[PDB]
């Protein structure tokens, strides 16, 4: 528009609302998922919480028996009968007692990702140097990306892993679909 305009007979009041995503801390429903679908090579799109941790390997033995220990590490305790109990009502009693921040596998597992199949050029410490400015996440949500980014694991998507930190503002809303919140 030209300068010194009449700017019409309109009129609006000043500013506007804005809002933000919430502090809250991480959930068991996505930690449990990511335990157990990096167990099984699977990711969270093809693990149905709808089951069980013996019906989701097919009813071998010996992963079930893994499993019934990786989340005791990661919660500090497993609920009665857990091998009989779905994801989709134990990540429900998972959330009980669970710190609202990652475990000790769900943590030490997230740099197996940069040497699986991730090129080379990058790290994880410059992975988590910043987030509450490149996506404004708040300080509990930062710890349920890296969850989502575990499971994403791309066998080939980055010709050089300096993309890779390009590749963590796909993470942000991988998560962001999970939980509803808005970017």
């Amino acid at each position: 528009m030209g300068s010194s305009h009449h700017h019409h007979h309109h009129e609006n009041l000043y500013f506007q609302s804005n809002a933000e995503i919430a502090d809250e801390p991480v959930k068991a429903s996505l930690l449990l998922h990511v335990l157990v679908a990096h167990k099984l090579k699977k990711s969270l799109d093809s693990i149905p919480m709808s089951k069980t941790i013996k019906d989701l390997v097919g009813g071998k033995s010996t992963v079930q028996n893994e499993i019934l220990g990786d989340l005791g590490k990661e919660f500090g305790t497993t609920p009665e009968k857990p091998e009989e109990t779905p994801l989709e009502e134990l990540a429900e009693t998972f959330q009980d007692t669970f710190s609202g921040a990652l475990g000790k596998q769900s943590s030490s597992l997230l740099s197996r990702l940069i040497s699986s199949k991730m090129p080379g050029g990058f790290t994880i410490t410059v992975a988590r140097k910043y987030l509450q400015t490149r996506w404004g996440l708040p300080s509990g949500r930062q710890d349920g990306v890296l969850l989502v980014a575990l499971s994403n694991e791309p066998a080939a998507r980055l010709g050089s892993e300096a993309d890779a930190k390009a590749f963590l503002d796909s993470m942000a809303q991988k998560y962001a679909s999970i939980v509803g919140v808005d970017l």
